[PDB]
């Protein structure tokens, strides 16, 4: 099974090795629109940019532009929009891009302040009796109940059109013990949040496509789609020890640069596959 080649690599030390292969080998496409001017404080980072191609466009005949990603994976037949977490501004496309892409779950895998810096806004409400209002986009958002486990955070919010007045409930699944430096030590509590995301019908076919998000929305964020197709791959494939990381996670940066940005991510990656791998498909 691919431990044996993860152990191989670790007997060698040749992430960091294996890791520069594939930042080489990753696609490069453009991405003017994230470049123009106008969209300019619409950016968190300078080098985190949707290519063009498949950047997720707002239904709006002002500015369409929004730093978000549609990664299409084919053959697992599962789809995944990656963006950057919300920007005091942004908030508003934020829900807007939810609504119109109709999602059923948000993923957040990082918490509003690491290492005493804000790593996106507070884009949702934190108590149901003061509800949220994106007058831009008009959108209302609630807080209908939250349930704090050890390892993460699911929250139930009912998101309003106010144009229309339709209402939809959106599930937030927030990863809140990600460590500052680092990856987590075990894939354990990782995975058992995909676990819970997937239970909640989010990753589903009757539905948009999940909207994921950390800091830059590829550093975790990658992470967390790359072991979600590999483990769903090795679930219909005749021959589960044909499912390649690296080969999927190419495939995926077609879509969005900068998925796992670390080579301690991708051992990380590696690792939740693996177990992932024996605690669904047997051993
Ligand atoms: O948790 C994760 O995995 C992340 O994904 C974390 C992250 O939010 C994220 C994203 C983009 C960039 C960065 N910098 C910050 C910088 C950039 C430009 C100028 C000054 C500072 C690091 C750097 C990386 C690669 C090349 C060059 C720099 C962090």
């Amino acid at each position: 099974e691919m431990e044996k080649e993860f152990e191989q690599i670790d007997k060698s030390g040749s992430w960091a090795a294996i890791y520069q292969d594939i930042r080489h080998e990753a696609s490069d496409f453009p991405c003017r629109v994230a470049k123009l001017p106008k969209n300019k404080n619409r950016n968190r980072y300078r080098d985190v940019s949707p290519f063009d191609h498949s950047r997720i466009k707002l239904h709006q005949e002002d500015n369409d532009y929004i730093n978000a990603s549609l990664i299409k994976m084919e053959e697992a037949q599962r789809s995944y929009i990656l963006t950057q977490g919300p920007l005091p501004n942004t908030c508003g496309h934020f829900w807007e891009m939810v609504w119109e892409q109709k999602s059923r779950g948000v993923v957040m895998l990082n918490r509003v302040m690491e290492k005493g810096s804000l790593k996106c806004a507070q884009y949702w409400p934190q108590k149901e009796e003061k509800e949220m209002i994106f007058e831009d986009t008009n959108l209302k958002l609630t807080l209908i109940s939250e349930d704090i486990k050890s390892y993460y955070t699911v929250r139930q919010l009912e998101l309003e059109n106010l144009t229309t007045q339709e209402t939809r409930e959106i599930l937030h699944f927030h990863y809140t013990t990600w460590p500052d430096f680092g990856v987590p030590e075990s894939p354990a509590s990782f995975l058992n949040f995909l676990f819970k995301v997937r239970e909640s019908g989010s990753l589903s076919p009757e539905h948009g496509p999940v909207v994921v998000h950390c800091s830059a929305g590829i550093g975790r964020s990658g992470t967390f789609c790359l072991a979600d197709t590999c483990l769903l791959l090795m679930d219909k494939r005749k021959d589960p020890s044909s499912v390649d990381i690296k080969k999927v996670l190419l495939e995926m940066r077609k879509f969005r640069m900068g998925l796992i940005q670390t080579a301690d991510q991708l051992r990380f990656s590696y690792l939740a596959v693996i177990e992932g791998a024996k605690f669904i498909m047997g051993d």
